[PDB]
C-alpha cells in the first residue's frame, strides 16, 4: 500500500511508485523545495517488512534540478510507512545544499515531514 | 568525477554510477549496516552544479535488504561531492529502522560519513 | 511566555523556567526518556528575539541520570518557541547514548517533539 | 577528564567546566557561530558513566546572543566524550534559527563537530 499519491502537512505532494525489487520512483512538487515544479524522486524500501505490525522502512532522494529550476540542493527523506485505516509516511529529511568548503558547515538542513494519502 | 568507488572512514565501500539525467546507482557493503553483503543503492544529484566551485548536491537511499539479510531498515545519505586533488563525499545520513508506533520515536538514527576514493 | 509547563505529543511533560540572562532550567518526565522519573534540564535562549514575529531560538539538554535511574544517554533539544493564542515549542532533538568506539556510529538518534502548554 | 578547553576541526574553542551533579558550563568563540565573540554555554552530562569503557553522554546549548551580537539562533550540541590518550568529544549539533511559521521548515540545521583538547 506504499505506492500512491502522498501529501505532507505543508501541501507538498509525493507521488510514488513501489517496485517488487524494493525500488521507489515518483515525483515531487508544491513549494517547500521550489514553488511550482516537478522534481524526480528515487529511493528504496524493503519488500519484506516485519509481519508483526511495524512501519515499512523506506527513503528517497530528490535533487532539485529539472528542465526549469536548479537550487543546487537535495533533500533525502528517510522514514517508515505505517499502514492501517489511514496510510501514513512519517519521515525525517536532510536538505543538503551544495556549498563551498567554507560554508560546508551550514550546508545540510534537517527536519521532519509526515505524508498522508488524503488532501 | 562523482562516479567511482568510494570508501568511508569505517571501511564501508560505496560503488556508485552517475547518469547524465542526474540518476545515481550503485551498491553498498562492508559492516556498518550488515557485516558482509551487497546492498542496492539509488539516489540523485544535480547534473549542472555551480561553476564557481562548490560541492555537488547528492544523496542516495539504501534499504538494508538483499537476497540474504533484511534488517528492516533504510540508511539514507545526503551530502555534497567536493572535487579537487582528492575527491571527497561529506554526507549526513539517517538510518530509519522500521518500528511500531510505540517505538517510532527511536526509529531514526543520525550520523555522518565521509567518503574518499582511496583505500 | 516561554516559561511554564509544556507537554509533547507523547505525553512527556516539560517544566521550564526562563531567566532574564537567557538561561533555561527545569525538569523532564513521562516515559520517552525513562518511564517515571524526574530529570534535570538546562539550556539557553535569546532574551531579545526578533520583534517582527518569529520563533524564539531556544534549546536545552537532558542527560538521563538522577538519584534512581541512569541510561547513559542525553537528548539535547533545539527548536524555537512560537507565541500566539496557543503557545508552541517545535523542537528537534538528538538522543546520544554513550557507546564504545565500535558502536559510536549508532550512538546518536534524531527526532522531533512539539510542546504545547495544554494537557 | 571532561573539564577543559576543547577545539573543533574548524578552530571553534569550547571552554567547558563540569560539575559533580552533572552540570556543564562554559563559553564558545571562534567564527562558526559568530566571528569573534563570547557565547555562554550550559549543558548536562552523566556523572556516573559506564565503567566498561564507553563515551560519556553529554550535551550543551549555546544561543548566539551576548552583549554585542544576537543571531537569534541556537546550536545545541549532543555527543559523547571519549577518553583515552587523546581526549575527544564527538558531537552532533542542531542549529535552530528563529524563523517565522512560513520559514520554520528551513529553521534547523544539522551537522557534526569533533572537539579535541590540543590546538
Amino acid at each position: 500500500g506504499i505506492t500512491g499519491t502522498w501529501y505532507n502537512q505543508l501541501g507538498s505532494t509525493f507521488i510514488v511508485t513501489a517496485g517488487a525489487d524494493g525500488a521507489l520512483t515518483g515525483t515531487y512538487e508544491s513549494a517547500v523545495g521550489n514553488a511550482e515544479s516537478r522534481y524526480v524522486l528515487t529511493g528504496r524500501y524493503d519488500s519484506a517488512p516485519a509481519t508483526d505490525g511495524s512501519g515499512t522502512a523506506l527513503g528517497w532522494t530528490v535533487a532539485w534540478k529539472n528542465n526549469y529550476r536548479n537550487a543546487h540542493s537535495a533533500t533525502t527523506w528517510s522514514g517508515q510507512y505505517v499502514g492501517g485505516a489511514e496510510a501514513r509516511i512519517n519521515t525525517q529529511w536532510l536538505l543538503t545544499s551544495g556549498t563551498t568548503e567554507a560554508n560546508a558547515w551550514k550546508s545540510t538542513l534537517v527536519g521532519h515531514d509526515t505524508f498522508t494519502k488524503v488532501k
